[PDB]
C-alpha cells in the first residue's frame, strides 16, 4: 500500500534465444490463448503467467486498486541465466534492462527499475551495472542468492560490490536456483523451504565473507524477510562464537553486529513473523515487498503491515514506503 | 535445569565396524589423552570429543553443577547409518540400544533412553522398537529427518508410525545427513543452516504427508526449535492454500492447523526466538533441550528459559520439565 520493492515482470516477447546464441536451456514466453502465456524451458511449460506479468497497463490498474504507488520492477529470477556463456547472458541482460528501462520511462512516477547482470562474469557485470545506473537511471539491481558454485562471499564477486558501492547502486538479493528434484520434488518445497534457506545462506555468506565490512556503504536487501535468518540468528551467532576456526576465518565480527546493516522485504505472511523481523532487523531496515504477480506473494499489498496493532503510524509509514526510499536513495 | 530432552551419548568403546560388517564409512571412537578422544569417518577425524560424551559419572557431576535432574540419552546422529545394509544397521542398533539401557539401569532416576532404529528397513525397525519399549523400557526413540531418499511422508514408514503410536512410543526427530560438500563446505553451514532446513522439511513432510492426521496420538518432537518452521509457517501455509495441486495431494488440511499437534525442543539460543517459538508452537509443546555435550548446544541448561521475565513460574516449569514428562508419558 505505498512502495512494493519486490515485483517481477517480463517483456511481452523476445527472440528465440537458442537461435540467437546457439545452444538451448533458455526460457521463452508463448502467447497461445487470451490473457495468459506459457513459460517454457527446454521441453515443458514451467509456469503459466497472466497479462499482469508483462502488460504494464494492467499492472497500473491492479496498483490503483490495491493502493500501491510504486512497484520496483525486476525480471523473473528464472531469467538470471548465470549458467550461460558470459557474453550471451550480457546480451540478454541488455535486452531485459532496456525493456525494463522502457516500461519505467512510460510511468516514472509508478515504477523504478532493478536491473539484471551477468554475475558469472564480474567485469561484464560491472559494465552493465554502470550502464544501468548512468544510462538507464536504475537505482539498483536484483541478483541471485548464489552464482553457479559461487556464494556471495566469493572474492571474484568483490569488484561487482565495489562498483555497486561506488555507483550508489542498491542490491536486491533474490533466492534462485535451489534444488528442484530428488527429495525436493514434492510439496513445492523448493519455494516453501528451499527459497528461504537460499536466502539464509546468502546472508551468512555475506556476513562471514566480510562483504559488509569491506563495503560499509553497500546497500543490500534480502528477499522474503531474509529467509530463516531472523529466527536462526541465535544459532548462527552462537555457533560463530563457538567455532571461529570454521566461521571467523574471513570476518572476525559476530554476525549479530551486522543486524542493522542490511534490509529485508517484509514478505513473511504472519504478524508474529513480521514483529520478529522488525525486532531483529530493525524498523528502518524492513521494506514492503509483495512478489507480485506471483501467487506465493501478498495478495493484498501492505495489509499485514496495516493490521499490526502495536506499530504506530510512523513505523507503518517506514515499512510501506519510507524504508524503500532510503534503500533506493530516492525522494517522495 | 530439570529435564534435558536433547543429549547425545556413545558407548565408551565398540567393535571395529569395517571388519564386523565388511565395508567402510562407519564411525569409531579413538581415545588418546585420558578423558579425551576423537571420532573418525573411516576416512578422517570429524569431531573432537570429551569424557562427558561416554562416561556416565562424568555426565552426572556436570548435571549436578548445572542443576539438571534428567537427561534423555540418544546416540550421536552420525550413528544412524540408514545408508548401510539393513541387518547390519539393526545389529548396530541393538548394540547402541543395550548400551543405552545399561546406562539407564545405572542411574534410573537420572537418565531415560531414546533408541535408534534401522529406519531404512521398516519392519525390522518396527520390531526393534517393540524391543526398545517392551524389553528395555524406553519411552521413545530418536530418528533422523529423512531416511536415505524417503522423507518422513513416505508410505514405507507408516508401519513404523502405527507401531510407534500403538506402543505409546515418542519420537524425537533429529536433523542429519545435510549436504556436507560443495557450497555447503564453508562457514559451518550444514550445522548452522542445513540442520534447521532439514527439520523444516521434516515438519512439512509429516504435515503434508498425512502423518499427524492418520496417527492423532503420535508424539513427535523436532530438534532445534523446529528449524525455520516457527518463523516460515506463514509462507508454508499461504503456499499450501495457493497451490493445493502441488501441496495437498496426500493430506488436505492447512499446515496452520497442526500447530499444537507436535513438540519442538527449546534450543534456539535467543530470547526473541524463544518467545516466537512458544507463541507459535505453544507453551505446552516446547521442551528444554541442550544438545549436550556439543559446543553448538546451550552451555547453561535452561539459562535462556530462566531469563524470560515474561514467562511466569508455571510456564518456566513447563519448558524445563513438565513438557518433557508429557511428551514421554512419564510421571515424577
Ligand atoms: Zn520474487
Ligand atoms: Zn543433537
Amino acid at each position: 500500500m505505498k512502495i512494493d520493492i519486490h515485483s517481477h515482470i517480463l517483456p511481452k516477447e523476445w527472440p528465440d534465444l537458442k537461435k540467437r546464441f546457439g545452444y538451448g536451456g533458455w526460457v521463452q514466453l508463448q502467447h497461445h490463448s487470451k490473457g495468459e502465456a506459457k513459460l517454457l524451458k527446454d521441453g515443458k511449460v514451467f509456469a503459466v503467467v497472466r497479462e499482469n506479468c508483462w502488460d504494464p497497463e494492467v499492472r497500473i490498474r491492479e496498483m490503483d486498486q490495491k493502493g500501491v504507488t510504486v512497484q520496483a520492477l525486476s525480471t523473473v529470477p528464472v531469467m538470471f541465466s548465470y549458467w550461460a556463456k558470459p557474453e550471451d547472458t550480457l546480451n540478454l541482460c541488455q535486452l531485459l534492462n532496456n525493456d525494463l528501462a522502457s516500461t519505467v520511462v512510460s510511468y516514472p512516477r509508478r515504477f523504478v527499475g532493478l536491473g539484471t547482470l551477468p554475475m558469472q562474469a564480474p567485469e561484464l557485470a560491472v559494465k552493465e551495472m554502470e550502464r544501468c545506473v548512468k544510462e538507464l537511471g536504475f537505482p539498483g539491481v536484483q541478483i541471485g542468492t548464489h552464482v553457479n558454485e559461487w556464494d556471495l562471499n566469493a572474492q571474484e564477486l568483490f569488484p561487482v560490490y565495489a562498483a555497486a558501492e561506488r555507483l550508489k547502486c542498491s542490491l536486491f538479493v533474490h533466492p534462485w536456483d535451489m534444488q528442484m528434484d530428488g527429495r525436493m520434488a514434492k510439496y513445492w518445497l523448493p519455494w516453501l523451504v528451499g527459497m528461504p534457506a537460499e536466502t539464509t545462506i546468502a546472508i551468512c555468506s555475506m556476513i562471514m565473507g566480510g562483504v559488509f565490512e569491506k563495503f560499509p556503504k553497500l546497500k543490500v536487501c534480502f528477499a522474503h524477510g531474509g529467509g530463516a535468518f531472523p529466527f536462526t540468528v541465535g544459532r548462527i551467532s552462537h555457533g560463530f562464537s563457538m567455532r571461529p576456526d570454521l566461521c571467523a576465518q574471513d570476518n572476525p565480527m559476530n554476525p549479530k553486529k551486522y543486524l542493522g546493516s542490511f534490509y529485508t522485504d517484509a514478505l513473511v505472511h504472519d504478524p508474529l513473523s513480521l514483529k520478529l523481523l522488525t525486532d531483529v532487523i530493525g524498523k528502518d531496515k524492513v521494506i514492503l515487498g509483495t512478489d507480485y504477480p506471483f501467487p506465493l506473494g501478498e495478495l493484498e499489498p501492505g495489509k499485514l503491515i496495516e493490521s499490526m496493532e502495536e506499530f504506530d503510524e510512523e513505523t507503518k509509514n517506514k515499512l510501506k514506503a519510507g524504508n524503500a526510499l532510503a534503500f533506493l536513495g530516492l525522494e517522495r
